[PDB]
């Protein structure tokens, strides 16, 4: 299709759900979206795969892991002729531990990149979408699974459009669970349909401290107004002032606070956070 | 528990020289293991002297004093950082210096910022390390370099250079341990004849400043080596305002300095009513 | 002074030597010691010492015996920090071994050679070139001048060719940096192919080019103006390398006919590689 036809077909804000053939959770979620939400087939292709559409929401499918797809937004523009408003990556979470979970997080590398993207670099966070994801997954969760953030981790990082990962953890048995697929599908649709308007009461925060599943950040997001973007877990601390500043500059909604799980943070890192909050005119929120 | 005026020795688990020095302090002096922890590690105590240990490099621990206050409930009188020095050159050395960044910060701290220097403690360090040195190693200052800078308690680094072979040397650890205790026991009362100076010029190991500190009354705080020159008037003033003991002189290694900087130093000394001291 | 001791030799009478010594002390963490050599202070940086003599160093045959007598150790290597002086202006940073192909006019004995240290000189050439922001020539010089009566391996490292260059602060720093780097590193990274060099002018242009281009590390170098020499003299020089000789290299066009044939013959006789350049 010509750019002309693409500019008419994909006019206004387009919201992209990214999937991949190699991820059983991703394919589960895709199946549930197609089965239940009124997606249509289109004449468009992306990475040699069909593009599905439901109003302003699209499903695109790549052929390999999504975590290495730096410059994905450049390729959506090249292949389909538009810059997405948001990318929701529908994904698995893998762990050796038997944690059944429904999670959301932004991608980025506090230090060295081992699973995609660049060192000390961050994708652009979308706090409202992640907060609504936690709230809706929590409501829909009849599985007894943990609904939580994860820390900023893995790629891609070279994305200018706001994005988030939404995931089923932590093994194949959970990835292919029909109900989990349906919960995530229902969540993605609700979030994409509501995050633009529904964010007016949220307080955007960088989160610091605690483990990979960000328990205090999660509790605050479920119970109050905080909407986290990047989250710096204890295992990733300490980081330099320049790295923290970089993360603070990689939010798709203006940062208003730096939040610290105090006992869950390194001394040097919690002091740096406090000093940067003061320096940058952000609220400092100390839990503990 | 930590009532009185605590002097702190800072160590880290990631630095082999630091841990060597830590163990020699504990083995050779009357430190007890307290019931208290700092950064999750034991705190040791000998009278008014404490040993604390962090888990990562110390050079990035800006606001360390705030954390000592937070975790242990006191403001330290001084911090002595027991540290390695690292170089590719085969220089075995026992050194002391203050931290700070003449320009951009690449190894901790903030750009164009300085820790608070403690000249008396560093001069006593040089003198005592020289007296104890039976290794044939070089005892000298280093220039002001690396972090942290965001500290409002006087502090100094005391270091074993320049590779693992030196860092783990038992006698080097013993010398630095013995020096730390002597310095902490004496810097307050032993400095009445010292003349506090900003030092300018020479290379990283500040040879002329070191010679003056070993032979005469001069006690240097911040030292600005030729490789870090030139600096602005405001940067030199900033360093002058980051001494824990009143500055009395600006000392210049003349041939060891850039023209614009040695002129600036001379002018500022006259402007501020400080003694100007020139070698060369 | 127990250890693998390296000596940097200087002299009060040489402005380049004093410039180099100043930069070493300014920048590399030398200490003053209690020790004296030739009545002058000894400076120390780990296993590297700076010693200073009162007169020209080129006449100091048996210098290693005196280091041993005065300081009580045998040096592993001696680096002489020196000026190069020439009537023809050529700003240069150079290295060479000492020896006399014929009559001794500037120290040492006739038809006698110091023990060469090819690895140290090749590393010197490489480092000086890396650090040369002066735009000066960087090269070997021919084997020339004294001292010759030295059993410890040694090399001269020099600033040429006049006072203008000798007092150049940047030149002093380049040489100081080079000496420190070489003394700290010369025993590591070999394999180099050790060669006797034959042919060319005083500044050994073809030998220099080869030593920068590939693996050749020259020891003694016999320039055209010093040729011809006898088979016995060539053999003497060959027996004065601190690292085993593997090749005889000849700048063909830069050599006298009788000498280049001699070298070719001797290489075959000793089972050395013969390298003909041109
Ligand atoms: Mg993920
Ligand atoms: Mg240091
Ligand atoms: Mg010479």
């Amino acid at each position: 299709h010509s750019s002309g036809r693409e500019n008419l077909y994909f006019q206004g804000h387009m919201k992209v759900i990214m999937t991949t053939k190699v991820d059983k959770a991703s394919m589960n979620i895709m199946n549930k979206l197609i089965e239940n939400f009124g997606f249509k087939e289109t004449e468009y292709v992306f990475e040699g795969n069909p593009v599905y559409k439901r109003g302003d929401v699209l499903i695109l499918t790549t052929n390999d892991e999504m975590i290495y797809y730096d410059y994905l937004d450049r390729e959506i523009e090249n292949q389909l002729g538009f810059k997405p408003e948001i990318i929701a990556f529908a994904s698995r979470h893998s762990s050796k531990q038997k944690l059944p979970a429904l999670t959301t997080h932004v991608t980025g590398n506090w230090g060295k990149a081992m699973y995609g993207g660049k060192d000390e670099s961050f994708a652009v966070a979308i706090p409202s979408a992640m907060k609504l994801s936690l709230l809706k997954m929590s409501e829909l969760n009849d599985l007894g699974w943990t609904v939580c953030y994860e820390a900023t981790h893995h790629g891609p990082t070279e994305l200018e459009v706001p994005s988030f990962f939404i995931e089923i953890g932590s093994s194949e048995e959970e990835w292919i669970n029909d109900r989990a697929g349906e919960i995530i599908a229902e969540t993605i649709i609700y979030v994409l349909d509501n995050y633009e308007k529904g964010r007016s009461k949220f307080k955007v925060a960088l989160g610091i401290g605690g483990g990979h599943y960000a328990p205090k950040q999660t509790k605050r997001a479920l119970e109050g107004d905080l909407a986290f973007g990047h989250i710096l877990p204890k295992y990733a601390q300490p980081v330099s002032r320049d790295v923290m500043i970089k993360a603070l500059n990689r939010f798709g909604e203006k940062v208003e606070a730096i939040y610290v799980d105090w006992k869950g943070s390194r001394g040097e890192t919690r002091q740096l956070a406090k000093s940067l909050a003061q320096e940058l005119g952000l609220e400092f929120i100390k839990d503990g």
